[PDB]
C-alpha cells in the first residue's frame, strides 16, 4: 500500500483507490471528458431503463439531471415539505400505546409512502400504492452482484426485473396520458417536472418511458440511502453511551423551536434545526449507506508519485474518507457536534458521504428533510429506548443498512 492510494488487480480491471482529502481532488473535480460514470454504473441501466441516466448518450444525460435537479430544487422543496411531514405524522399516528419497532423496516415503509407522492403524484400514491411497491421491489430484485458486470445476463431475476418494468411504464402511460387530456389542472410532483421538461433541438417532450425511468431512478436513490441513514440517525442517538451524553441537546432544540414555529411542522423550522441537522449527517459519516463511488479513467492522471493510467476505475469510499483520524479526531465514535466547526473547514472534499462535484447528490435536502421530519416527529410523539446494543453494519446485502434485529421500543408522550 501507500496509506493515502492503492490499487488492486481484480476479475479483469483494476481498482485505483483514494482516501485522502488530498486523494479526492481527482476523483471529485475533473469533469465528464476526463472521468466516465457509463462503464462503472452501467448495472442500473435496465433496472431505470434505456436512454434514462447512465442510460443515455452525453447530451441526453446531462440535460435529464437537470431536470432531476429542478424536480428536487428549494422551490419543489418547499412544496414537497408538506406532503413528507403529513405522511410522517400519519405514520406515527398509527403506532400504539407501547411496542416494540423495527426502525429499519418502519422507516423503509414509510420512506416508499413519501417517495410515491412527491415522485410519482397523488393517484400512484392514493390509488397505486401496493402495486408500485411491488413493481419496484421486482426491480430491486434484479440487482444482485452477478447483474453489475453482466446486467443482461438471461438469469430468471433479470427477466422478471425487465418485466416489471415494462409493466410499470405501461402503468404511469396511463396515469400521463389522463394528465396531458386535462392541462388545465396543476400538479406538485416530480413526473409533471419531467412531463413539462423538453431538451435543446426539439419540442416533442420526454415519452412514458423515458419519464418513469427517470422516476424509478429517484425511487432507487431514495430506498437504497435515506431508508438506512434514517434508521442510523437513531440507532446511534438511543444508545444509551450516546442518549445521556446527545439527547438533552437535542430535545432542548425541539422546544426552542416548538415555541416559535408551533405545533405544525415546517420547512422554515427544519432548516434551522441545526443540532439534529448534524445528529443525522454523523450517521452519515458513520454508516454511509453508498460503500464506495466509481468512475472509469478517461484522461489518466499522476497522483503524488502515483500514475492512474487509462481505463483504470478510481474510488472513493465514504466509509473508508470518514475515518481518517488525521481528519476526524475521534472517527470511531459518535460524535455528533463535531461539525460545529468542522463545517467551517476551508479544504475540499472532507466529507464526502454525499459525495461531491460536478455529480454531487443532488436530493442531499429532499433527503436531511425526510429524514429530520421523522424524528422531528418521532420526538414531540414518543420517548425512544433502545433493545440491545447499536447493529452491526449489514454488507450480505447491495443495499448496506443496520442488521436486522435492528430495533427500538416506544412509549407514547
Ligand atoms: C442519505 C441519502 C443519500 C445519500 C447518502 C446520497 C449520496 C449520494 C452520493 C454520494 C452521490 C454521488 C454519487 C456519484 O459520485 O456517482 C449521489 C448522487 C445523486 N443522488 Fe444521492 N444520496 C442520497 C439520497 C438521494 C435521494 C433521496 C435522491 C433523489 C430523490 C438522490 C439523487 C441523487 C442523484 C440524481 C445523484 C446524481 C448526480 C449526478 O450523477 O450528476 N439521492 N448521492
Ligand atoms: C449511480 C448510483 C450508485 N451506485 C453506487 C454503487 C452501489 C453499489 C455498488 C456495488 N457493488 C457499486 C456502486 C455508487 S453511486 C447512484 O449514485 C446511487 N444513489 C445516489 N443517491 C442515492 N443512491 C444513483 C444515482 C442516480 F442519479 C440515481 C439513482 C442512483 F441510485
Amino acid at each position: 500500500k501507500y496509506g493515502d492510494i492503492f490499487t488492486m488487480k481484480v476479475f479483469g480491471q483494476r481498482l485505483t483507490f483514494l482516501v485522502g482529502p488530498d486523494a479526492h481532488v481527482p476523483f471529485f473535480s475533473q469533469g465528464d471528458a476526463e472521468l466516465s460514470q457509463d462503464e462503472p454504473y452501467q448495472f442500473s441501466v435496465p433496472i431505470f431503463g434505456p436512454n434514462v441516466v447512465y442510460g443515455a448518450d452525453l447530451a441526453h444525460r446531462n440535460q435529464q439531471l437537470k431536470f432531476i435537479a429542478a424536480s428536487l430544487s428549494t422551490k419543489a422543496l418547499q412544496s414537497y415539505v408538506p406532503l413528507i411531514v403529513k405522511e410522517a405524522e400519519d405514520f406515527f399516528a398509527k403506532w400504539d400505546k407501547s411496542g416494540t419497532v423495527d426502525i429499519r423496516d418502519a422507516l423503509a415503509e414509510l420512506i416508499i409512502l413519501t417517495a410515491s407522492r412527491c415522485l410519482m403524484g397523488k393517484e400512484i400514491r392514493e390509488n397505486l400504492f401496493t402495486e408500485v411497491a411491488k413493481l419496484y421491489q421486482t426491480l430491486d430484485e434484479g440487482l444482485l452482484p452477478i447483474s453489475v458486470f453482466f446486467p443482461y445476463l438471461p438469469i430468471p431475476a433479470h427477466k422478471r426485473r425487465d418485466e416489471a418494468r415494462l409493466a410499470m411504464v405501461r402503468m404511469f402511460k396511463k396515469i400521463i396520458d389522463e394528465r396531458r387530456a386535462n392541462p388545465e389542472v396543476k400538479h406538485n410532483d416530480c413526473l409533471q417536472v419531467f412531463m413539462d421538461a423538453r431538451y435543446r433541438g426539439e419540442e416533442q417532450a420526454l415519452n412514458d418511458e423515458e419519464i418513469t425511468g427517470l422516476m424509478i431512478a429517484l425511487l432507487f436513490a431514495g430506498q437504497h440511502t435515506s431508508s438506512v441513514t434514517g434508521s442510523w440517525t437513531g440507532l446511534l442517538l438511543f444508545e444509551a453511551n450516546n442518549k445521556k451524553k446527545f439527547l438533552p441537546g437535542v430535545l432542548e432544540e425541539q422546544e426552542e423551536i416548538r415555541k416559535e414555529f408551533g405545533d405544525e411542522l415546517t420547512m422554515e423550522a427544519l432548516n434551522k434545526m441545526d443540532k439534529l441537522h448534524r445528529c443525522v449527517k454523523e450517521a452519515l459519516r458513520m454508516y454511509p449507506p453508498l460503500l464506495f463511488v466509481m468512475r472509469k479513467v478517461i484522461k489518466p492522471f499522476s497522483y503524488k508519485d502515483y500514475y492512474v493510467p487509462e481505463g483504470d476505475t478510481v474510488f472513493v469510499s465514504p466509509a473508508l474518507s470518514m475515518r481518517v483520524e488525521e481528519v476526524f479526531p475521534n472517527a470511531d465514535q459518535y460524535n455528533p457536534e463535531r461539525f460545529v466547526e468542522e463545517d467551517k473547514q476551508a479544504q475540499k472534499y472532507r466529507f464526502v458521504g454525499f459525495g461531491a462535484g460536478r455529480h454531487g447528490c443532488m436530493g442531499e435536502n429532499f433527503a436531511y428533510l425526510q429524514i429530520k421530519t421523522i424524528w422531528s416527529v418521532l420526538l414531540r410523539n414518543f420517548d425512544i429506548e433502545l433493545v440491545g446494543e447499536l447493529p452491526k453494519p449489514d454488507y450480505t446485502a447491495m443495499v448496506v443498512g443496520p442488521a436486522h434485529p435492528c430495533l427500538l421500543r416506544y412509549t407514547r408522550k
